[PDB]
DNA sequence: CAACCAC
DNA sequence: CAACCAC
DNA sequence: CAACCAC
DNA sequence: CAACCAC
DNA sequence: CAACCAC
DNA sequence: CAACCAC
DNA sequence: CAACCAC
DNA sequence: CAACCAC
DNA sequence: CAACCAC
C-alpha cells in the first residue's frame, strides 16, 4: 500500500526551508518545485506523483510588534491548481473576498474549474503590551496524492509545469501590521511510470 | 445524491460579500434574495430549492471600541418563514426575549407556526485595553432542504418571496457597544421542476 | 442512447459557413464557439458537450492556380486543447514539423499533455494547363463527447473558453500556391446539468 | 405521471381571456400560441407538449337581442391541424356543411387528412319577450396530450408555427341574430427535451 | 414480404425518362406523381406506398463544355416532404448553403421538420481539352417504404400531394457552366389499403 | 498491456525529421539510434525495446524534374539486423537483384540469416509536363516488440549498436532520376528491466 | 439512412 | 507512532 | 476533504 | 437540527 | 481514434 | 508480417 | 441476381 | 376534488 | 375521443 498507482521507486522527500513574512496582501509559494535530474531529492521524469505534504514549523510576532494589544491569524490554503500558466497568480486576484479579507476568501467564479482548496488551516497569534502569546506552532502532515506534468526543461519552477500544480497561499487576517512563519514544507513524492 | 428532489440543472451559488455592523437591537438580512433570469446565478423559474448555506467570514471590534474592557458573543440566527408579506420583521418582533437580550431569545408565541429557527450559532470577542481578542473567525457550512417560491415578478427581494424564505438574524449580546461582522454568506440552490 | 451522460434537452445546433484560404502556413478555426442566451443555438450554462462534428463542402482551386502543373492536398487537423487561453494558437507553433511541412505534423513536446489530435483527414486536389482537376469535395461527419465550459461572461470566442475546447486546424501540402476551401462545419452539442 | 413524455420541467399556464361575439359564419382562435423566452409562461425552445386545455366562461345574449324569441347553440370545435400554414382558414372553408350551417358540420373531403376534431360541445341559449334564458355556462376541461412546433423565430403567432396546431372554431346556430361569449380559454403545457 | 404493410395488390412501376439540364443553381423534379385512373401505373385510392426507386442513367457534358479544363460534380438529393404545398420548391429556397454551393448544403433551420434528406450520393465528370472524360454512369437502386396520399382530384402534380411526397433535387456544383443528366428515375409503388 | 515484457517505464519517443534525397543506388538510415542519458528522450541502460515505429510525411518531385514525362516510386523496407558492426550497410550490398533494380528486391542468400525484412511499404509519384502528380504522402505506423542492445559506450550511432537494430532502406525505382523525402520517422521505445 | 429531423 | 525512516 | 469545483 | 414549531 | 497523449 | 529467415 | 419480372 | 395549485 | 382521419 506504500508506493501510489502509476508511479514507482523510491519515495523521494523535497523541502522548502524558510522565513516567511505574510502580509494582508497574501504571500504565495510553490510547493510541487520539484527539479530533474540523476540525483537524490531530483525527479527523473517529466510526470510525478507527490503523496504527502508535511507543513511544520512556527508562525509568531516580531518584537516591537508584539507590545501592541492585537490577534491574527493565517490562513494556509494549499490550493492545486490544474491548467498552471506563466508567474503564478497572487492571493487577491485568485481568491474572491470581501475587501480583500483572507477570513472570507473563496476562488473566483472564473478560474473554480481551474483552482480547488486542498486544505485550509487557522493559525492564531495574539499581541499583548504585558501578557502577548507571541508565537503559535504549526505541525500539519496532509495525504493528497496528487500527479503532477513538467515541461522537456527543467529548474523546479513554477512555470516549468503544465498540469496539477500545488501552491500554499498565506495570509494574515490583521490589516496593519505583520507576522513571521518559520516553515518547513516537506514534500514527499514518487516518479511516475505512465506515458 | 447531489441534486435535491424535484430539481434540476447546475448547482448555482449566489453570495453575499458584505460588512454587517452588529447592535443589540439586533439587524436582519434575506439570504434568499435571487432574481430571475437566463444567466448564471438566477433563478430559472418561481420555485426553487436551496440546499446548502455557507457562511464565512469573521467578526472584529472596532479600533477605539477595542481598548473598552468587555465582552460580546454575536448570536447568528437562521430562521425560515413559512409567510412573508411586506418587508422583513426587525429582530425585535419576531423573537421574545427579557429587555431585548439575543441570549435569551426564541420565536414569539403568536408567529411560532410563521416562523421555525434552523441553525444557531455563537461568535465570541473580547475587548481590553493592553490584552484583547480583538476578532474571531466565522467558518459555518449548514446544509438545508429548503424549496422557496416566488412571484410572477423578478426583483430578488424579500417582499417578492411567497411561502419559504431564509432570513439570517444576527444580534450582539453586550448592549452598549457594536461589533464588526465582514461576512460572505454563500446560498448553493437549484432549479424546480415542481409544477 | 441519443443524450449523453450528465447533460440534458435538445440536440442544439450550430454552423460555420465561411470560404476558408488556405495557406502553407496554416489557417485556424475554434468550432466550439457559442455565445450564451435564451434563444436558439446557445449554450445556457458554462458548460457544455459536444456530441459530434460534421465537416461538410468543397476544396477548390482559383482560375489563375489550376492552369499551373502541380497538387495540393489540405490536412484538416480537428484538435481539442483542454487549457484554452486568449487567442488560438497558431498552427506552425503547436505542431512541430520539418521545414514547416503539415504532412509531417505532429504535437510539440511540450504542450502534448495540452493538445490532442482527435482526426485527422486528408482532401487531395489536382490543378493542370488540361488535365486539370479544379476541385474535391469533403463530407466527413465525426462523432465524439466532448464537455467544454466557459468563462462567466456570454461571447462566442476561444479567449472565454475553459476545459476542453475544439480547433479545426487547416494546412496546405504545397509551399507556392494557396487553395479555397468553401465549408460548413456544423457542431451538435446538449447543454451540461453538472456543476 | 404528472409530466408527459419527451417533455420537462413546471407545468406551465397560458390564458386567453376575451369576449369572443360569435355569428354564423364562425369565429375561429389558435388556442396554442405561446411566445418564447426566459420569462413565465413562455416556451424555452421551439418544441412543447400541450397537456390540457381548460376552457371555461359565459356564452350570452345581448339586451336588445335577447327580446326577440328564438334559440341559438354554440358547437366550440376544438381541433387539431397538421401543416398549418399562412393565415389560419375560416370555418367556412375548412368544415364541409350544407347551407353554411354549422350543426351539419365536419372536416372538408381534401384537407381531412390535414385537419381533425379533437373535441366538440355544445352550449345553447334562448331568448325570449317575457321569459328568457339570456346565459350559459361553460367549463370544459380537456387532457388532449398535443406535441407542436414552432420557427426559428418568436411571437406566439400562428404563422410562426409548423406543426399541429389547436384551433378553437366557435359558430352560433341560429343564422339571424349574433350572441357573445365571454370565455377563459387556458391551455397547460411543458417544454420539450426531443430533438 | 414482398408488399408493405396497409397496402396490397401488384407492384405498380412509373417512370420518368428524361434528359435534365443541370445548373449551380439547382433543379427539382418531383419523383412520386402519379395520376389516378383504372388503367395500369395508376394509384386507385388517394393513398399509396412507394417502396422503391431506381435511379439509372448517365451525366455527361456538353461538345463545346468538354474542351475546357475543369471539373463538375452532380449531388441527387432525394427529399421527403411531409407537407407539400402548390408548386414544388426551388432547391436554393430549402438547402441553406454558403454563396449557393451545394457541396455544402442542408435543409433550413426554419423547414428542417419540413423536409428530411433520405439518400444524397454524388456523380463526378472532368472535362478537358484532350485529358477528358464526357460522362459517367449513375445506377443507384434505393428502398423505402413511403406512404404518399392526395387530394380528391386526379392528376400528376406536386400541387395535389398530400402526407408524404417524393423529390428529386439536383445541382452542379461548378458554378461557370452546365452538364446534362439522361436519368430513367423508375418508381415502384402500391396501393394502400389504409383509410 | 501498454509495456511490453521485461521493459519499463514511461513510453519515452525519439524523432529524426529530415529531407532525404533519394537515388536508384539506395540510402540508408537507421532509425534505433538514440543516445544514454539521465534526460528525456534517452534510453538509461543498454538494453531497451523498440514498441512501435511511426513513418509519416511525404514524399515529392523537384520543379525542374517534375516536368519531365516519368514515374517513380520508393520501397521503404524496415530491416532488422540481430548483428550490427560498425557503419550501417548500403543497400546495394545487402539486397540482391537484377540490375541494381529496387523493385525486385530481396535479402542476400549469405546474410539472409543476420538481416530480416519487417516492412515494406511502397509510395508512387508521377511527373508530367501538364498533368503531373508533384508528392505523395506517407502515413504509415507499424508495432513490433523489439529489444534492440547497445556498448558500455554513450553515442547514438550504429557502431555503438548490438543485438537488434532498426534500419530503414529507401530506394527509387526509377533509374535517371531523383525524388526528394521530407519524413518524420519516430519510434516509441522502453527501457529494459532485464540483464 | 443521413446528420438532430423523420419512419 | 511519526513522517519516507523504522519497529 | 471543502464547499458546487475537482479527485 | 432547536426546542413543541416545522421539514 | 490517433500515435505515448487524453476521454 | 514478409517470403524459408526471425521474434 | 437484377429491379416487380423469373428460376 | 379542481385545474398546475395543494391535501 | 369523434367519426374513417389522427394520436
Amino acid at each position: 500500500p506504500d508506493v501510489p498507482k502509476g508511479c514507482e521507486g523510491p519515495c523521494k522527500v523535497q523541502s522548502y526551508e524558510q522565513r516567511h513574512d505574510i502580509s494582508h496582501v497574501g504571500k504565495v509559494l510553490c510547493v510541487s518545485d520539484v527539479t530533474r535530474g540523476n540525483g537524490l531529492t531530483h525527479r527523473v521524469g517529466k510526470r510525478f506523483c507527490v503523496k504527502s505534504v508535511y507543513v511544520l514549523g512556527k508562525i509568531w510576532m516580531d518584537e516591537n510588534i508584539k507590545t501592541k494589544n492585537h490577534t491574527n491569524t493565517v490562513m494556509f490554503y494549499l490550493v492545486r491548481d490544474r491548467r498552471p500558466f506563466g508567474t503564478a497568480m497572487d492571493f487577491g486576484q485568485v481568491f474572491n473576498m470581501y475587501d480583500n479579507e483572507p477570513s472570507t476568501a473563496t476562488i473566483k467564479n472564473d478560474l473554480r474549474d481551474r483552482y480547488q482548496v486542498l486544505r485550509k488551516f487557522t493559525s492564531t497569534v495574539t499581541g499583548g503590551q504585558y501578557a502577548s502569546k507571541e508565537q503559535a506552532l504549526v505541525k500539519k502532515f496532509m495525504k493528497i496524492n496528487n500527479y503532477v506534468v513538467y515541461n522537456h526543461q527543467e529548474a523546479a519552477k513554477y512555470d516549468n509545469h503544465t498540469e496539477n500544480a500545488l501552491l500554499l497561499y498565506m495570509a494574515c487576517t490583521h490589516a496593519s501590521n505583520p507576522v513571521y512563519a518559520t516553515l518547513k514544507i516537506r514534500i514527499y513524492f514518487y516518479d511516475s511510470v505512465q506515458n
